[PDB]
């Protein structure tokens, strides 16, 4: 019940509002080897929704070169974190572009991937936040190599299940892959139901649990940006993890790690705040 402790530093740091002072003090980016060369290569320029939100060369998602994309160039980092003994691995991008769609289901077949936590709206304001890169049921589309078929869509309120067939066109392999979305989260925003973002939680860290069971691929996370709710996904995923091993909780040091992997890593001090809320409710539960 070590956690109680856990709990009342949290809820204390957040009602007394020192959660900004400890958030703005960690460093947006990488202090050095933060080159994004490959990612500012004028040939890539059409890659990248932002051209200031870039992924480092030594850990950008390298695709085998092909024709249409001879550098394999797609705005998604690998990040990998060992936090209280347990080694994370994910894949962070960007909402896939109308030309990037080929280049993000080559990601998804190369690096194995078998779960897509999808934490934008295609549409936010007017303004397109992620291409519709799966298809819409009423049921298959084609991206060079790669047909995907969408079999169904599941709605559990805050956040809908589709299942996805893949099928590589030049070998006949197919694969299922999970995509899972959460609907309503206004960009530099924070989940509108807190609860209903734990019940999202939950879905992923079962579904990976149960797909390993049966190399464990990289959860592929991603918004619009690639950067700010999908930090809050992956920072509350590891923290949430961190509550069952007694060592000291150091948010700010993990996600001060997460941005050596990508930067830019939860845009708001609404979204870091939000994670706070999250981590107590987690623990008011336990």
């Amino acid at each position: 019940a070590t956690n109680d402790e856990r709990c009342k530093i949290l809820e204390q740091r957040l009602e007394q509002g020192m959660v900004f002072t400890e958030y703005e003090r960690i460093l947006k980016k990488r202090l050095v080897d933060g080159e994004c060369s490959t990612a500012r290569l004028p040939e890539n320029a059409e890659r990248n929704r932002f051209q200031d939100v870039l992924p480092y060369d030594d850990v950008r998602v390298e695709l085998v070169p092909t024709k249409e994309n001879n550098t394999g160039y797609i705005n998604a980092s690998h990040i990998k974190v060992s936090v209280s003994g347990i080694e994370w691995d994910y894949i962070a991008t960007q909402g896939p572009l109308q030309n990037t769609c080929q280049d993000f289901w080559q990601m998804v077949w190369e690096q194995g991937i078998a779960i897509i936590a999808m934490v934008t709206a295609e549409e936010e304001g007017g303004r397109e936040k992620s291409f519709r890169y799966w298809p819409r049921l009423g049921n298959t589309v084609t991206y060079g190599r790669f047909k995907i078929t969408t079999r169904f869509r599941t709605d559990s309120g805050c956040y809908a299940t589709t299942g996805l067939k893949m099928k590589h066109l030049l070998t006949g392999q197919e694969r299922t892959v999970w995509h899972l979305q959460y609907t309503d989260w206004p960009e530099h925003g924070c989940p509108e139901d807190l609860k209903g973002f734990l019940s999202y939680l939950e879905e992923i860290q079962s579904v990976r649990r149960h797909t390993n069971s049966t190399p464990n691929p990289p959860l592929l996370v991603h918004s619009s940006a690639g950067v700010g709710r999908t930090g809050v996904v992956i920072l509350s995923e590891i923290m949430i993890a961190c509550l069952e091993h007694n060592e000291v909780l150091d948010i700010p040091r993990v996600l001060d790690m997460l941005r050596q992997q990508r930067m830019m890593l939860v845009q708001t001090l609404c979204q870091y705040t939000f994670v706070y809320r999250v981590l107590i409710q987690f623990l008011k539960s336990s």
